[PDB]
């Protein structure tokens, strides 16, 4: 039981809060493929990644709320997210947030606002929002 894949993921764990919180590359994505955190923990990372300012953070802070599981079900706070995680420069942010905007989800309904998200997302390294646009 003290050499089990769990115990290694039990001790990768406040390596990829770290990460997480310095918005490395795939620090907070660790977190959230990281099977021995429970959601309640996990949220509580995210949540001071983002206030970290770490753009991954708040993206996946964002889906939280988009997907309404684990926290009440909230659009609008979703895209505050997205938004502040692609004002961070988060590629991922940007590109979901054009989406948002360009279906009003949780947000106003602009596509004219969408279409500058995605030129942003796109400059970012957005493949996907390259080829939209």
């Amino acid at each position: 039981g003290g050499g089990t894949v769990k115990k290694d993921l039990k001790k990768a764990i406040q390596y990829y809060v770290k990460a997480c919180e310095l918005n490395e590359m795939f620090g907070c994505l660790s977190l959230v493929s990281n099977s021995q955190i429970n959601k309640q923990k996990l949220f509580q990372y995210l949540s001071k990644a983002c206030e970290l300012n770490s753009g991954n953070g708040c993206r996946f802070l964002g889906d939280f709320y988009e997907n309404g599981k684990y926290v009440k079900k909230d659009l609008r706070k979703a895209a505050q997210y997205y938004s502040k995680a692609c004002g961070l420069n988060d590629q991922d942010g940007c590109l979901i947030l054009g989406y948002k905007q360009y279906a009003g989800k949780g947000v106003v309904k602009n596509e004219k606002q969408a279409v500058k998200t995605f030129e942003k997302a796109c400059r970012l390294g957005s493949e996907d929002a390259c080829g939209i646009l």
